């Protein structure tokens, strides 16, 4: 499992973004108590203590805590960083009132196997009211995707599997969100913002959302589904522009890549054609650590065969 | 709206079915043995989508009992009805230890039981439970023979950058990671031209006679270098052989670097020493494998080696060492 | 006969410019002369002769494109100097039985495949003035070890399951199929050797059914899956002048003839220094003279470490058609 | 040769359509007799026999029947499938009466080197009147194509070739039908149907057709000629939707690709402009396997620059 | 020893060899000059084809080599050579009929002997005399290079823990000489200027040129790729030998000169970039070039006005 | 950035200074550090970062102006003082330094090596038993197999597109070539030529002469000697010293190695020996250039009996 840590540490956009945020707020860190929710190898705890901090408490329920203790001694921070192995709820913090909370909580569709719940638990139970959260703002976005070649190959396969008809797998494949990096040139509609979350104020009840969206076709192509992603923003001192980053196709590689959702219809689009729709995202009733996604869309066109191209449909996707 | 009542991660079954070497080797074996399948009861241990159960029913069999502990059994039920086999195939959801079989005696047992270093998250254990409790004595097991092998690998370019990353992570010294990475067995496809020693066979298991105690094995091996190269560790793999009628050649396949692609790929185990070899030099050694104490599902591997050479530099290049690795 | 084939031969800059720059080097041998173009097609070589000085050029070809050639020679200012005849040279009434120079683009895919060599020999035998010049005059077949494991395992394993059925009997058939394709330099992993050379001034039809030996030695560790074959071409020349020559091999620029690959039945595991010694025979067959029976026999020998386990001896019969 | 067999078997649209159609009709197959005209490797015969048939008789005039006999032995259908080497007309069929006839008779522009003829001989001579043909309905279609960049390379190359004027090649190229797959986005007009054939009624004389078409422009582009194709339709039980497939550009790849014909004029077109005209198709006198195709058209522009872009022309083409 | 890279460049070496051969009958009883002699081949290839006598100029220990070479291959009596800048140096001859020169560099004009070849036609050439080559031109088109610029500019964010960000504008202003693969070209290629050596007066080399590129497909235009095309002389009516150093032509040691824009432009098929590139050799060092690019990128498509952008970039070839 | 992007991306070099400095962080702690040839300021920054009362970064390139900007950003302005120009001219805020850290090493160790400036600093500014980073270094050579590449740049001048251009081949055969000599292409017993200790060495000792013996590993052509250097750092009592090699047998450093091609492409056999002499001195025409000369004798005692046992001299100019 060191692999997810080599993968997370080698994502320079992620780690440098936390680094640069902590440096921009170094004097806000200066003599404060820091909580690292989901510390991993302790890299963000070592940045906090590196840029001045009275003490950082880093927590995580994984074995890598024992490694991170070795790392925190090797780099001379053993006095300033305490690492606790466990889930935040099961752990007694040595200073119950924390000034800053830093956490790399985000998951694949922002909310997929995210630690957001544990971070809002942390702010609600240990943060000093006007306390700083790193990052504190985020948003989910989408746009139309061209993926004809791959999607037809993925769905054609099940027509004959060694002679047996495997057609019942085709709807199963359409119901599955794919996490993959999309080539920018394949994004073929304008992008829209679904929802936004302010971690200073948001309650867990607001994570189950429902949103409206409209995408306008940028060029003549097929829209086989949507590609979604998220953007991140960090706190900043008065006046300064904040450190931010994006996980979308129009931005550099991030280990979060993008999450693709395939539509049931392959839409035939001309420039200016329009997809208006709605996406709902809710934790599943049977299992809250899985996500029920539903996408409804109205592909309205008009040009010569406009009505023979116009399509309205919906899809339900399950993420797990 | 569509209600989500099912686990199915389609991707992992697509990976299994698109492995042509794996699935065509079970198909070809069943075809070679179709007459021996004709009025028999077949048990599919770990049926997944039911594909091998369907191969069996297609090739004449009184009945197939497909067993698996994953939600894919309800989809697999759908595939059995669509291909006309609902009356001949019975699928059960659960672990074989628990479920209560419809037919007290199985004549043939088919299973894709193999894990990454043959034995890593394998269901060998459950196949042996099945022949011991349900098979008719001289009954056929598909596959029934397997064997683990190794040889020296040249990986200097990738090993060096994996290890050199940890010397400075954004300013911090991350050197303690280096021993952790050197002892994580990697599952990857090795390029055949990077294999630079002769191969050796560590162990063989005949599933018709093997008891669970033997899966924890200790074995010695010797490797001679084919060409002048750095040997950075070993590449390991396994070969499978299927039962065969009197006089036909048995169906077989290898997951080693010298064979076509397979999803089990190979397991690489890195040495602490990067060895400077010359044509003719040697690695004599020992590999021991055992499920461990604090978790019998994870594999403790130990590899001991002694690399020796005679070409002038001979003693300056020779070296011995030991290592423990864990697959999890 | 379709523009395509003719656009192809004309876009192969190596082929046509090699005949151009060769005829230019011999223009002083040309100035007074009469020349015969075997298989002239769009008349390009004939017009090259005329353009560089010649009393006449008689161009022959059995395909409809001959008609198109006639407009072209009218259009390019050569109508008086170039005479064109449609049909088979053998029986189509040659209007000048004493030719000084004869040019032809006779070459086929493994040099001899659907090759006009038999018709070019008939023309020197029947119309050339003894020490008369042929373009080109010398050709030679060559071969080397090829690495192509990825594509070959895909092509053959496809036949194991065809929509549920077993199409395994198709694997021996693909394996005896010589494929024409361009081989990237880097997949050539042995030395190259010469099989057979031909001197067009001297060669008789009899010799075109040949038998020859070759030794390839491995340049690096690799799997050798078969041989990649090709030909080199040379043009006649005046003394003091080095001949214009071209190769159709993987180590030379693209030519429409590409290379002709033959797959072995064994995939040879080789170490640097190892060797393949073999024999290739070639004979045009009874049931269709234009089709070729090729047979390759080899002994892959190795002295390195595992030697005899790796070393292979085997035979393979291939059919070009 | 092996090649066209690899190309026909690897075409999943083709084979799977015959597969699916036979499965839909499997009850009407059940205990009957079927003839496979042009059976090649025997794949269709094997589908029929696999889905229930007292007998499949497979005919073909190619050396491949000695191979297909081995494939039927290897695949366990030897008592039910009987293969015969030769041109249908004179071969001695084990059965006088056939219940079902399946064949893969189609050629590049449907009718190009087609064995349709032989299939009609087989229904008129051996089919039980209301007997089923697979497939029994097919149709040729067309639309305007944008090919400017490639066509100008192919017609301008002929000017200066090594110093020689090769211009007379230009009309020769411009009247060469090309078989190539066209990308969806280069089809710039509405599509129209030329002709339709019902294989149960069609007499040979009807293949020498002459028909009209109207093509309305979908967007601003150069129309350099027409892309043509064909659609196939399989017989079905009443209540069941027929298995069908298309070989056109807005349908997945198939080995028949499309057959492009180039126009003598490169038409300049705005959204809404129109190509009206005619296509005539007839076998040639000296060799009836060759096809004389002529296309006549009038492009009238109703898009602002009307008269300057309006063009009328004719072109004869030959398939051989 | 660098001169290997010069003579090993076949599209340079052979292009001159075949270009001299096409004009052989016009070299005949005449006299030639190998200005900027990069070892002697142009004087050696020239002499060997009729031209009664040649003269060679190179300011480096390499002409001591050229003199020896002329003897190992016979030539000595027909070929005369020297150490020095042709501006004021003298070998045994007064005038010349054809000047043969391997003068150009990188942005056609950077470490080039162009002024020195202009010196020779203005002082020793017989008015209607032959210059090899006589015509040249610089071109540009737009480029997709997103991953390499994003990684090249990301390195400086973390050097062994320290922030090295002041290096980013510096490398953005570094015009890179490399081979662009043709598929990364994403616009129509334009012509900035064209020179003719038989007429081009020295001052003319400090040019200010306007260009226009239209986008050929959707992409990120990250900057410009520049290159040049060479054309040689020929007898009345026949094909001039000619070659190019551009992305869609076979490899050349001059490669292409990439200039990165300050903005990574998002373009759709048909979007336009209108600019002006100026090139002035600078005051402190007349072998170092000041390159400045002004550009206006417009779009009439779907979100056209937001993506449209104009800017300036100063660059320094040094 | 050119030369700086390469220097800083050299992980073996930079990391050897980092790890040697962290090993020694107690001895830096409240001390005064002279950084000879600081460049971007990265080693000065390593010093300040690991406890230093002050660092004086000196260098004569425009790059000092950047080093001041980088010294600000990372938090070191108060601890790092940067001086533009040469040491002897520009003068230091502190009279005496406790530690001198410098990346002085050139291509054949001594090529445009700042050895002389570093020694000027321990002789004029370092406190007697003061620490020098690095403090020990050694030049080394081995036998090379470079057949293909050498025969490329040789035979090509025989028929340079028709002409005989070969008086080049002796020139090319004597201008030393800097390149990463592939590990597998080395075929003799790597011998120690000479070493220097920066605490004790005085400029005069750099014009050397040395003793070498090379036992051949295999039967192959010993085309030239490939030569390289190893570095070692000052270390505390009982600690393993930080060290590294530019050797072909070691990872890529920016210095790679300097190849010396032989006139005679020696055909060797497992067991036979080259013995001889190497002399290295600076030049009168220019005190920065290096005059190298190689005296080799090949005793081919083996498969040839005594037949290809040749002996030859070599004069090479590094420029």
């Amino acid at each position: 499992h060191y692999g997810i840590h080599e993968e997370m540490l080698q994502d320079t956009v992620r780690t440098l973004s936390y680094r640069n945020a902590i440096i921009q707020n170094k004097d806000l860190f200066k003599d404060k108590i820091v909580l690292d929710v989901g510390c991993g190898t302790g890299i963000l705890s070592m940045f906090a203590a590196k840029h001045g901090a009275k003490h950082v408490i880093g927590v995580d329920m994984s074995s890598i805590i024992e490694m991170a203790k070795e790392l925190v001694e090797l780099n001379g921070f053993s006095d300033k960083i305490t690492l606790l192995r466990g889930k935040l709820e099961d752990v007694h913090l040595p200073f119950p009132k924390v000034d800053i909370i830093i956490s790399e909580w985000m998951g694949y569709f922002l909310l997929y196997e995210s630690m957001m719940d544990t971070v809002l638990y942390a702010r609600d139970h240990y943060l000093v009211e006007g306390g700083l959260i790193f990052p504190d703002k985020c948003s989910i976005h989408l746009a139309g995707l061209e993926d004809s070649q791959y999607k037809d190959e993925k769905l054609n396969y099940w027509q004959d599997v060694y002679g047996f008809d495997y057609s019942p797998f085709v709807p199963l494949v359409l119901h599955e969100p794919i996490v993959d990096t999309v080539e920018r040139n394949n994004v073929n509609t304008t992008s829209d913002k679904l929802i936004e979350f302010d971690l200073n104020t948001v309650k867990i009840s607001d994570l189950a959302f429902k949103s409206n969206f409209k995408l306008t076709a940028k060029r003549q192509d097929m829209i086989n589904g949507i590609v979604t992603w998220f953007d991140i923003v960090f706190p900043a001192p008065k006046g300064k522009r904040p450190v931010e980053f994006s996980t979308g196709p129009h931005a550099p590689y991030t280990h979060w890549k993008q999450t693709i959702f395939y539509f049931p219809d392959d839409l035939d689009a001309e420039t200016g054609d329009t997809i208006e729709g709605e996406l709902v995202c809710s934790p599943n009733e049977k299992n809250n650590r899985d996500l029920n996604i539903k996408i409804s869309y109205k592909f309205e066109s008009n040009g010569i065969d406009g009505n023979s191209r116009s399509r309205k449909n919906e899809g339900s996707y399950l993420m797990h």
